[PDB]
């Protein structure tokens, strides 16, 4: 509350270790559905069934520019990669199936950078 504050946490580092856990999502050999944006005009169903698109390099963009104010805002973004990969894949294709492998590579260094 009011002059009463938990002790500081070191966020400093955040920034360069957010970059480095994209870089090794960025070249997995599963990343592939998730490296660009999906594109609207041609994948029908697409543009009105998901809300809010997110890719890997759209991340990257943010990332670089400053768009994530601290590091829970860009797992957010991570998870929505994952979430709308469920939302529109069969968990028995490739693409579920790469999506359900990336979302575990991703939580476990996340678990083992910053808990």
């Amino acid at each position: 509350s009011m002059s009463v504050k938990k002790p500081k946490r070191d966020d400093s580092k955040d920034l360069a270790l957010c970059s480095m856990i994209l870089t090794e999502m960025e070249t997995h050999e599963d990343a592939w559905p998730f490296l660009l944006p999906v594109n609207l005009k041609l994948v029908p169903g697409y543009k009105k069934v998901i809300k809010k698109p997110m890719d890997f390099s759209t991340i990257r963009e943010k990332l670089s520019s400053g768009q994530y104010p601290n590091l829970e805002t860009f797992a957010l973004d991570v998870r929505l990669v994952f979430d709308n990969c469920e939302t529109f894949n069969e968990d028995d294709s490739d693409i579920g199936r790469a999506g359900h492998n990336m979302r575990k590579y991703f939580e476990k260094k996340w678990t083992d950078t910053f808990k």
